[PDB]
């Protein structure tokens, strides 16, 4: 009635990038009240998107929740299904990667059961994503084993390539390329190499087939790693200088930053100290200058090395000094963890950090209009 009103509103508002304010009218919907739950229904779906979106993730799961709930006892099949694809995503985000399975597995066999092919998918690439967080959620999220990570990691594959090879047949590419990024860092971790190769060079392709902004940056970057874990030191540097360029005229000093330490990382390797010592330097400007104290402390450490590799003993030693007292915020030292005395090499590479980037959630949506 007015609740359709005042939802429709909300959709509009969302739609138009003003979350806060749709969600405001959304609310007011839902205290105003249907009878046609189908509509309430998607008033509960928006609702939990736009908390999603908003970083709220307590009220998205929630109002998620009261979808699915809404969704079963009307017998509606897809509303369950998409309610509780959105529901596993949510979780995945909270860390509760058992019950993302089941809701994100659930999203999938409806899908399947109601002969959805694209909805199919999508419950696929979701999978992927549960299993690819829930890979990393064990130690250190870097490309090395044990057979939890393995297991976890292999299983995001499969998915990974049930997806792709579904939506090969389907004539999607953005799905397609999506799925292709993701299953390269999944490799990337997961040590096959190679592999990682091939599909980010697909992932790159597809990106470049549409002109994407801010998400070639990240193909570039992956690739890089990728490239840096082979040995073609040279050639990765070239893609994070590409990077930082982007970065740069976007104003992301995230990955303005970032590029910055890979490229530094990658002259310690390329021994061209001096270039390495610049970009550490520009990192530890900007790192600094957000209150990253971690990325500071890093920054620290790359350079007093490159420092010592170049013969200059103070600014080694201040660098190093300044690292310890940076650890000392950040944890315990009577067990002395902050001390690393390996340097980055191409023997050892486990030894700094290299930033690698992941598509996104691809969300369910209800609507209205």
């Amino acid at each position: 009635a007015s609740c359709l009103e005042l939802a429709l509103e909300g959709e509009r508002l969302c739609k138009s990038g003003d979350c806060r304010a749709g969600v405001s009218f959304f609310e007011a919907a839902v205290q105003v009240g249907t009878e046609d739950l189908k509509t309430l229904s998607a008033i509960y779906s928006q609702l939990g998107n736009a908390y999603f979106y908003l970083h709220d993730y307590a009220k998205a799961l929630e109002y998620h929740h009261h979808d699915l709930t809404l969704a079963r006892t009307i017998g509606d099949q897809l509303g369950e299904a998409k309610a509780s694809g959105n529901l596993g995503n949510t979780l995945k985000v909270l860390g509760n990667f058992d019950e993302a399975i089941v809701c994100c597995q659930r999203h999938l066999d409806i899908s399947r059961e109601l002969n959805d092919k694209v909805g199919e998918a999508r419950a696929l690439y979701n999978l992927g994503n549960v299993y690819h967080a829930k890979g990393k959620s064990f130690g250190c999220p870097g490309p090395q084993f044990p057979e939890e990570v393995r297991d976890a990691l292999q299983a995001a594959v499969d998915f990974y390539e049930e997806n792709l090879s579904l939506v090969t047949a389907l004539g999607d590419r953005a799905a397609q390329g999506r799925a292709f990024g993701n299953l390269g860092n999944t490799h990337y971790l997961l040590g096959n190499f190679r592999d990682a190769v091939i599909a980010h060079e697909q992932r790159l392709l597809i990106a470049k087939e549409f002109g994407d902004k801010a998400a070639e940056r990240r193909a570039y970057s992956n690739l890089g790693n990728a490239y840096i874990f082979l040995g073609e030191f040279e050639t990765a540097s070239e893609y994070y200088k590409k990077t930082l360029l982007l970065a740069r005229q976007l104003k992301d000093r995230a990955v303005e930053a970032q590029s910055c330490y890979s490229l530094g990382n990658t002259y310690t390797l390329l021994q061209d100290y001096e270039k390495a010592i610049d970009y550490h330097l520009k990192h530890l400007a900007i790192a600094q200058e957000l209150n990253d104290r971690i990325g500071e402390g890093r920054a620290c450490w790359s350079l007093g090395n490159a420092y010592t590799a170049l013969g200059n003993h103070d600014q080694a030693m201040h660098f190093a000094e300044k690292h310890l007292e940076i650890s000392r915020e950040v944890g315990d030292q009577r067990n002395a963890s902050y001390l690393k005395t390996q340097v980055l090499s191409p023997d050892s590479l486990f030894t700094a950090k290299f930033v690698a980037y992941n598509e996104e959630e691809e969300e369910e949506d209800c609507s209205l209009a």
